C-alpha cells in the first residue's frame, strides 16, 4: 500500500504551495490527493479569455463555475431574505484548485484588519513576508491601455477627498491616516507614477489607484498565459506524468482523481486515509506523522463532520458509527462578501459619447477591470469598530466595468439592452459583510456535492410589544446590510455628481445619470440623508417612528423601493471562508483542538476575511504552515530572487 | 459476502410493487438496494398535512423537497428560454422514492395517450389491468368537504361546452369524442353521482369534475395517514427491522442505506454490483440471473453510463476506464410538465365575499386541490396532431387553490400580498409539453447530486434571409410553448368570463377580473385572437409579417409583453421521464440493448409522458416488469381482493 509521513487533501490555492514548499526543504515522504486531474493543455483555463466563453460550443455555452466536470455545485438552502432564492457557488477540481477558473485579480488586505481583526501570532508584521513570497511567486502584471474615464474619475474623487478633508469630520470614506491631509489619489498626468495598492508597509488603506493586479505572464510568441497555483508549484519541471517528483522533489507522490472521504483514528492519532480512483476501487493510504485537510471552505467541515469531529446529537441522529470529539462549531460562522451593482448612461452627441468610453474593452491584462479605489467608513453608518475614528478601515471596493453587469431579467425590466453602446457599470463592492451561516452535512455515506449551506442576506426586523428605546439596538444590529449598501448607492451618487463637472472641465461634453437604480429614487435618497443625519435609518420601522406627516410616509416609500434592488440586482461572489476559523476549532498553530496530529490550512481556518480578494490569504495561511510544520522558518528567510522556474508543456 | 438471483436498485415507486410481488410469486433470492432508510415512525412524510411544513423547526423552515437529508438536489443547467435561472429538482430518498415526498395525487394518465404514444405490446388493453392494480392496492379516497364555488365553475363550464357543441367546431378544449353531443360536464344537483377520471374503460378524457383521488387513508382514531408504496409493500408485517421477509416472503432482502455506483460486466453480462455504506466501506453483491435498474429518472442513465453504456467518445473523453456497449442514445429526450399560474381577484360587499370562497381550506384529503377538469386542445392552436379529429386528446389539466401561489419576488412586483382574503389561484398545467433535453456525467468516480442537465423550454425565434413562405414552419415549431401557454391564458379568461353570469345568477353579487397577468393585456389578447384568428401567432416575428398599422404594432406589442410571464411566473412540476425510453435504450420487453441480462423499470422507461400526474404510470411499469421478468401473467391475473395489509407501527 501507499506509505508515507504527511498527506495533504485538496491542491487548492494553499495545497500546491504547502506541498512544494514542504517537498523542497525536507526529505520526508508527502502524498498530495486531488479530486480533479491537470489542465496545462486545455485552451480553456490557460487562455485568460476563455474565462469569458471563448472555446465553448455553441449548445453549452456555460462558464466554467457552471461546469460540473470544472467544479463543485454547492447549492444553497433557500435565503429568506432574498424571497426564498438558491443561489450556487461552486469550488474549483483539479490541479490550482478554484485558481484554476478565476478572475485572477490579486488583492493582499491591507494592515487594519490583520492587526485589529486577527488573534495574536497572526498580526501584519508576521504575515507580510509572506505576502511578499506569495506576489513574488505569482509575479502579477499591471493595465497597458488606458482610457480617458479613468483620469476624469481620479480627478472627482480628488476633489471629493479634498472637500472632505476639508470639512473635518472625523471619519469618511476618502481619509488615510498614514498620509495625512493630502489625498491618496493617483495623478493624471502622462508622466504619473503608478500607487500601488500592495505596499509592503500598508501604507495604502484607503488608496484611489489606476490599475489591478492580475494573474497572467506575457509568453514569447506574443500570447498571454494564466498564471496559478497549478502550473506555478506543479508544473512538468518538478512533477511528471505519472505524478513523482524529480530530483530534490522525488520524495513528492502526487495521486490524481481521488476524491477522499474519511480519515481512520486510533482514538486520538490519524492512523489512514481512504479514498476512491476512477474504477470506483475504494484505496487505504497510511499516515506516520501527520494530516492536513485543505479542501476549501465548503468541504472541509464537512469532511471533519463525518470523520467524527462534531456535535454528537447530530451526528449520532444522521448515522455516524465512529465518534472522536465534540466540537459543535465545526462549520459555523461562514463569511463572505456581497456587490450590488450600477448601470450609468452617458449624453451628448454620438461622437462625443463614442470618443467618451473608447479605449475600455477587455483583454488578459486588465480583464475588463479599469479599477477606481478602496473606500472606508460612511460617516452615516452606525456600525462602526470602537476605534474607527483612530485607525482607517475598508469596507468598500470601488470597481468600473464596460457594459451592464445585470442578470437579463433585470436587463428585461428595465429596458437597459446590452446592445446599447452608451452605458457602464460601477460597482461598490462590500468587504465588510455581516450575515454569517452555517454548513452541516446530510448523509454520512459520500462526499456530496450540497451540504446544508444557510445564509441569510437581508432579513427583516419585526417590532414587538416593548418601548422602542430598548428595541433600537436590536434594529441596528439586524438591519445592518441595507444601511451599508444603500450608503454605496450614495457614494456612487455623489462620485457622478462630482465627476459631471470633472468631465466638463476635462474637455468633453457629456452629462452623466444613474438608470438601473431609477435615478429619482436615488435623488429623494440623498435628500433624506441631507436631512436627516445620523437617525436616518430609523425609517427603515416607520411603525415605531410614525411621523403622520407626507415627507416621513415619502422617505418611508423610498426607502422600502430601494430595499428591493440589493436583492435581486447583484450577485453573491465565491469568497466565502471563516468557516472553521482559529478560536473555535483549531488553536494558533493550526491544530484541530482534541486531535493529535490533524491540520487545517485553507481560506476556511481564517479568523476574518481580508479587506478584499482571497486569493493571497489562502496561501500566505499555507505559506505559514509550512514552516509551522518544519519547525525553521525557511519561508520567511528565503531569498526574494528565488522564485519557481514556469514549464509550459 | 452476498449472493441472489435478482438485483433490484432503488426502492422508488417500482422497485418497492416489484421486489413484494416479486418475492411473494417466486422462490429466488432477492436483494433490493436503497440509498434511504425507512420513515414510518417520522411525523413529517406520515401526516399528509406535514407537506405544507407543519413539525418544522423554526429556523430550519424547508420542505421535503429542497432538505438535502430527504432527496437528490438535481441542479441543472442555465435556463436559456427563462432568463438562464437554474431550477432545482428533487428525487426522495428513502424506502419509497419520491412518492415519500409528494402530493399524493393519483392520475391514471388517459387512453389516447397510451393508444397513439406507445408501441405494439403497451396499449392501454394491455396496461388497464394494472392500473386498477395499483388503484386497488393504493385505495384513495375523495374530497369529504365540498365547497359551493365549485358548482358555479362547473356551470360555467357546462355553459361553455353547450356553446362550443352547438357551434359545430371539429376540436375544441370541451369536446369528447367518446360521449356523443351531450357536455361531460358533472351535475350541481346535491345527489349527483360523482364522474371518475380513472375509469377502467378510459370512456372519460375530457372530464369536469369535482374531486380528485388521493392517497391517504383515515385510521379509527380519527386521523389519516399518508398511503404510499414503501408502508404499502415494505411494511413490518413483509420486512422485518433488520431487513429480511416475514413468512411467505423470507426469499427477499432488504438493505438500507446503500448508494451503488458501478454494475460489473464479464463482457456481456453482469455479474456484479458494488455499493458503499453507512460505515464507508466498499461491498460486493454478486448477480446470477439478473438485474434491474429503477433509480429514477436522472439517475439511472448516470448510472449506466458511468458502467461502460453509452456514447464511446464522450465517456473517453472524461475518464471512463471500461467500455461496454457503444449508444449515443442513453439519456436523451428528456421531457417533463409546466404549469403557469393565474391570480383572480373577487369583488363586493365583505359578507358576501366572504362567504363566497368558504369551505375551500386545504385539509389532507384534498390538499389544496378542488380540480375542475382535464380539458383539450384549444381550437386556435396550430401545432395539434392530425388524429385529432377522430379522437380527443388531453393538453390542459385546470386546477383552483386557495391563497395565491407566486413567488415572493414577483409577488411583491405585483402587489398582489399573501394577506389578501379576496383571492384564489387558477393553474392550467400543460400535459403535452414539447421541449426536451439530456443528461450526461462530469465524473466517473462517484454518484454526484447534480450531473449535466440541459433543458430549454421557452427558446424564442430568429429570423433569417429567407423568404417568409418556407420560414414559417420552422417558426411554428420552434413557438409551441409560448402559444400554448397563451391559449391556457385564454381558456382561463373565457371560463371567467362565463363564471361572473353563472355566479351572479346563482344567487352571490359579485364580479370576478383577473388579476395578476395584467388584465388589460388579456383583454387585448382575446381581441386580437378574435380578430385574427389562425394566423394570430405570425405576429411574435413583427419584421418578418411586414404589418406596420399601428394595429399590428399594438398587437406585436401585447404579445411580446406577455410572453415575460410564463417564463418566470411559474414553477417547473416533478413529473421528469423518458430519458431510457423504449425503442431507443431500451426494447419492448425491457431489456437494455446491446446487453445481456439487465433491465430499467422505471419511469425513465416510458415512451411518451401521460396525459397528467405520472406516479400510477411509474407503479405499472414495475408491476408489469414483474411478470414479464417471471413469465407468467401472475399479477394481470390476482383476484381484486387480494390486497396487502397495512402496518402502521
Ligand atoms: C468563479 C470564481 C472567481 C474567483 N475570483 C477570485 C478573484 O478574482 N480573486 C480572489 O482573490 N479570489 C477569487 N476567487 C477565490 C479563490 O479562487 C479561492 O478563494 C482560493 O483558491 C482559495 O483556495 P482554497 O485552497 O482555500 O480553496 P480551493 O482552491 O477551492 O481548494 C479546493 C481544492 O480541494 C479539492 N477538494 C475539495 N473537496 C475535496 C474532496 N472531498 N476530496 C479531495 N479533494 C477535494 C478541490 O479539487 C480543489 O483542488 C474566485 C473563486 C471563484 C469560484
Ligand atoms: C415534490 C414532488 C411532488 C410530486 N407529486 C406528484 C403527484 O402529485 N403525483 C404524481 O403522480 N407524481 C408526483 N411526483 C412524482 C412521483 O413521486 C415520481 O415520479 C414517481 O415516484 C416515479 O417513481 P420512480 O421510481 O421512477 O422514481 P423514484 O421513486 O424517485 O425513484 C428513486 C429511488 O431510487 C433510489 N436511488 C437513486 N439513485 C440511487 C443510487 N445511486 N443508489 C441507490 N438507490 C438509488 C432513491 O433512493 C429512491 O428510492 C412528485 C414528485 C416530487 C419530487
Amino acid at each position: 500500500n501507499l506509505t508515507g509521513d504527511i498527506v495533504i487533501i485538496g491542491a487548492g490555492a494553499a495545497g500546491s504551495l504547502l506541498a512544494h514548499y514542504l517537498a523542497r526543504f525536507s526529505n520526508m515522504k508527502i502524498i498530495l490527493l486531488e479530486a480533479g486531474h491537470s489542465h496545462f493543455n486545455d485552451p480553456v483555463v490557460t487562455d485568460p479569455m476563455g474565462f469569458f466563453g471563448k472555446y465553448n460550443p455553441p449548445n453549452e455555452n456555460i462558464s466554467m463555475s457552471q461546469n460540473p466536470s470544472y467544479s463543485w455545485q454547492g447549492a444553497q438552502e433557500p435565503n429568506t431574505g432574498a424571497y426564498g432564492n438558491r443561489p450556487i457557488i461552486a469550488h474549483g477540481m483539479g490541479f490550482g484548485g478554484s485558481t484554476m477558473i478565476n478572475r485572477l485579480n490579486l488583492v493582499v488586505g491591507g494592515r487594519t484588519v490583520f492587526d485589529n481583526d486577527w488573534p495574536v501570532g497572526w498580526k501584519y508584521d508576521d504575515v507580510k513576508n509572506y505576502f511578499r513570497r506569495v506576489l513574488v511567486d505569482i509575479n502579477p502584471v499591471r493595465d497597458n491601455t488606458k482610457a480617458s474615464i479613468t483620469s476624469v474619475a481620479l480627478d472627482a474623487l480628488r476633489i471629493i477627498a479634498e472637500q472632505q478633508i476639508a470639512s473635518g469630520e472625523p471619519v469618511d470614506f476618502l481619509l488615510n491616516k498614514a498620509t495625512g491631509n493630502v489625498p491618496n489619489v493617483e495623478k493624471t498626468t502622462p508622466d504619473a507614477v503608478p500607487l500601488n495598492l500592495n505596499d509592503y508597509e500598508g501604507v495604502n488603506s484607503v488608496v484611489a489607484f489606476s490599475s489591478f493586479y492580475m494573474g497572467v505572464n506575457q509568453l514569447s510568441d506574443g500570447n498571454y498565459i494564466r498564471k496559478y497555483a497549478g502550473n506555478t508549484y506543479l508544473n512538468r519541471n518538478y512533477v511528471d506524468e505519472n505524478g513523482r517528483g524529480i530530483g530534490k522533489f522525488s520524495g513528492l507522490r502526487v495521486v490524481s482523481d481521488a476524491v477522499v472521504d474519511r480519515i481512520i483514528f486510533k482514538g486520538n492519532r490519524a492512523v489512514g486515509v481512504n479514498y476512491i480512483d476512477r474504477e470506483g476501487i475504494m484505496h487505504y493510504v497510511k499516515v506516520n506523522k501527520e494530516v492536513v485537510v485543505t479542501s476549501g471552505a465548503f468541504y472541509t467541515p464537512t469532511i471533519l463532520q463525518r470523520s467524527g469531529i462534531g456535535d454528537f446529537t447530530y451526528l449520532s441522529s444522521i448515522g455516524v458509527k465512529n465518534l472522536v470529539y465534540n466540537n459543535p462549531l465545526v462549520g459555523t460562522g461562514l463569511k463572505n462578501h456581497y456587490s450590488p451593482v450600477t448601470i450609468t448612461r452617458v449624453h451628448g452627441e454620438p461622437s462625443e459619447v463614442s470618443r467618451f468610453l473608447s479605449n475600455m474593452a477587455a483583454n488578459p491584462t486588465n480583464m475588463g477591470f479599469k479599477g477606481l479605489a478602496e473606500l472606508g467608513f460612511h460617516r452615516l453608518d452606525p456600525n462602526k469598530p470602537a476605534n474607527a475614528n483612530t485607525v482607517t478601515y475598508r469596507k468598500y471596493q470601488l470597481m468600473m466595468t464596460a457594459g451592464v453587469g445585470i442578470p437579463a431579467e433585470q436587463q428585461y425590466l428595465s429596458g437597459l439592452s446590452p446592445s446599447s453602446n452608451n452605458l457602464f457599470t460601477l460597482i461598490a463592492d462590500d468587504i465588510r459583510f455581516a450575515p454569517e451561516g452555517y454548513i452541516k452535512i446530510g448523509t454520512p455515506n459520500i462526499p456530496r456535492d450540497v451540504p446544508k449551506i444557510f445564509f441569510n442576506t437581508f432579513v427583516t426586523y419585526t417590532p414587538t410589544s416593548a418601548p422602542a428605546d430598548q428595541q433600537w439596538p436590536i434594529a441596528q444590529k439586524t438591519l445592518a446590510p441595507l444601511i451599508s449598501a444603500l450608503l454605496g448607492y450614495d457614494i456612487i451618487y455623489q462620485t457622478l455628481i462630482s465627476m459631471n463637472q470633472t468631465a466638463r472641465d476635462s474637455g468633453f461634453q457629456v452629462s452623466l445619470e444613474m438608470v438601473y437604480p431609477l435615478n429619482d429614487l436615488i435623488y429623494k435618497l440623498h435628500n433624506g440623508l441631507a436631512t436627516y443625519g445620523a437617525n436616518w435609518w430609523h425609517y427603515f420601522v416607520p411603525t415605531l417612528v410614525g411621523d403622520d406627516t407626507p415627507a416621513g410616509r415619502e422617505f418611508a416609500d423610498t426607502l422600502s423601493k430601494l430595499s428591493y434592488y440589493p436583492r435581486v440586482g447583484a450577485h453573491l461572489d465565491s469568497h466565502q471562508g471563516c468557516s472553521c476559523s482559529i478560536g473555535r476549532t483549531v488553536d494558533s498553530n493550526l491544530k484541530v483542538i482534541g486531535t493529535q496530529n490533524v491540520r487545517v490550512a485553507d481560506l476556511s481556518a481564517a479568523a476574518f476575511p481580508p479587506g478584499g480578494n482571497t486569493w493571497a490569504t489562502a496561501s500566505m495561511i499555507g505559506a505559514r504552515a509550512v514552516d509551522l510544520i518544519l519547525g525553521f522558518p525557511y519561508l520567511r528567510d528565503l531569498p526574494v530572487n528565488d522564485v519557481p522556474i514556469l514549464n509550459v508543456n
